[PDB]
């Protein structure tokens, strides 16, 4: 499908370029007319005048085609990108669906209260551990000593 | 599943870029109109005016698609990251569970009173060792000598 | 297509409820580490002086 | 864009919290294992080193 989009854009830019040439030729042809009629030739001056004119109207005609073809090119662009979005969206709806069948909310919620209970047990493990761990080395940290220390750095705390 | 996320973001940034072009072309097309009507041509001036307009409304249309597609892209993003978090969380709940079955709190607590008793025995080992170790070399450290020393550095202690 | 789209609404709707649920249990498990009172006094702390620098 | 900023940033918060507690869980794990290690090695070296000898 892309192939046709690319050919349309190509045809558009094509028409623009050709129109551009015909216009350029038009200007050059004015110049050439002036050189011609400078001699006093009334025939060459004629067919040059003529080719100048046709170059200009061709410029109009081509450039018009460039317009309309460009427009269809735009809408085709929209059509393709729309296509991509549609496909990909179908993709997420499906994968998410078949992953919504085994992930259906009940199993999740269960997994979550299971979660609460779980790390709750983590916390009690922690607490227990730190009780025995702090009652084994506790000879090296009297309560009294810590009291007088904390007081020591209390009264003078911000005095430096 | 990632593939569709990436295609959606891609389509969004795509639409933005194309909109940007159409806008740029719009400005250039104003300029080109002015050059055109400068001659006095009332036809080229027409189809240029026209293409300018359509470029602008296309800018609106595309840019709108960019908006909405971007929105769906965002919510899909949320869906994926949510997915990752869910899986990984299931992971920790399980590993932690099967490690909560053989680590069940009773065995830990037992291990901990065993811990207290253990390093308690460490301390008595220490004490004993230092008693014999300090009663073997004790000829080289009289008590009297240490008394007079400590006193010596007591009275003048802070006098320097 | 249209069918696929209402299916779409329903789908990500379920996404949102999944989200909400998850964040309820997830925020009620660690909630010891974020008292309500503490947050109140904090937000107030940075309220009164907020733009004073 | 702004409301998304809120929503995402909220998820960042809660997920971060669970991340923290999981961190604690792992480090706790390491400490537990290693501690079991010292209790055992020290024990089997407390059997032939028993205080009388």
């Amino acid at each position: 499908m892309e192939k046709h989009l690319f050919n349309l854009k190509f045809a558009a830019k094509e028409l623009s370029r050709s129109a551009k040439k015909c216009d350029k030729e038009e200007k050059a042809e004015k110049a050439k007319i002036e050189k011609a009629i400078q001699k006093g030739n009334m025939e060459v001056a004629r067919i040059h005048a003529e080719n100048a004119i046709r170059q200009k109207n061709q410029a109009v005609n081509f450039l018009r085609m460039s317009a309309r073809v460009d427009a269809v090119a735009a809408r085709v662009q929209t059509a393709v990108t729309m296509g991509k979005v549609t496909k990909s969206m179908a993709g997420v709806v499906k994968s998410m669906d078949a992953t919504l069948k085994t992930m259906n909310l009940e199993k999740i919620s269960a997994l979550m209260d299971k979660f609460e209970h779980q790390f709750e047990t983590l916390d009690v493990q922690t607490q227990q551990m730190e009780d025995t761990m702090s009652s084994t080395t506790t000879l090296t940290t009297p309560q009294n000593q810590v009291d007088m220390l904390l007081q020591e750095m209390a009264d003078e705390a911000g005095l430096d």
